[PDB]
């Protein structure tokens, strides 16, 4: 809902900042809990979201 669409962007602006910045081992665990939390929020359309906005990002 709306918890799911403010932890989506969360998870978007945070896995960007910390690409931009080095760490690509440190970017991908916060994308994996990020992945984890909006599954299990019960929202496959948040997590198909933020798969595609990080294959872009790489």
């Amino acid at each position: 809902s709306e918890e799911s669409e403010k932890l989506l962007k969360e998870a978007k602006e945070e896995v960007r900042r910390l690409f931009e910045e080095g760490r690509p081992e440190d970017a991908a665990r916060v994308a994996f809990e990020f992945l984890q939390r909006l599954l299990d929020l019960g929202d496959p359309d948040a997590v198909k979201e933020l798969l595609q906005f990080l294959r872009e990002l790489l």
